[PDB]
């Protein structure tokens, strides 16, 4: 299966997965500096799926391995945030992150084997 494109309707479905998850739900939009006001102090990159949906849309990946680097800084973002291991909010993004990696894993693996069939 050597479809160099196929990654990209391949993360719209996923990104759809993650967007029924209750567990996306403090990911789904930018976060609030009035709530967390001290938020750019902690964290330099916000990032969230909203924003790698749209960025998807337009046609501002080139590869599935750039939008995983955007969706792994959503995870990095929220434990680096986070005053315990045992918080709601990292509690959920460790779940989340554990099934977009079972998901991303065959994506990634097609995409690199497309490309290496590409060059043979
Ligand atoms: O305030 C927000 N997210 C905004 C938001 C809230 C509700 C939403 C939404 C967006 O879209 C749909 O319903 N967050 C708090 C900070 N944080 C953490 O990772 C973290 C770790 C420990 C404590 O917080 C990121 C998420």
């Amino acid at each position: 299966s050597y479809d160099i494109q196929a990654w990209k309707k391949q993360c719209e479905e996923l990104l759809n997965l993650i967007f029924q998850c209750e567990d996306s739900e403090p990911f789904r939009q930018p976060v609030d500096l009035l709530e967390y006001p001290d938020y750019r102090d902690i964290i330099d990159t916000p990032m969230d799926f909203a924003t790698v949906r749209e960025t998807l849309e337009a046609g501002n990946y080139e590869s599935p391995m750039e939008l995983c680097k955007d969706v792994r800084l959503i995870f990095s973002n929220s434990k680096a945030y986070t005053p315990s291991k045992r918080s709601r909010i990292y509690s959920m993004s460790l779940r989340l992150s554990a099934f977009f990696e079972e998901h991303i894993s065959s994506v990634l693996s097609d995409y690199k084997s497309a490309l290496r069939f590409h060059k043979r």
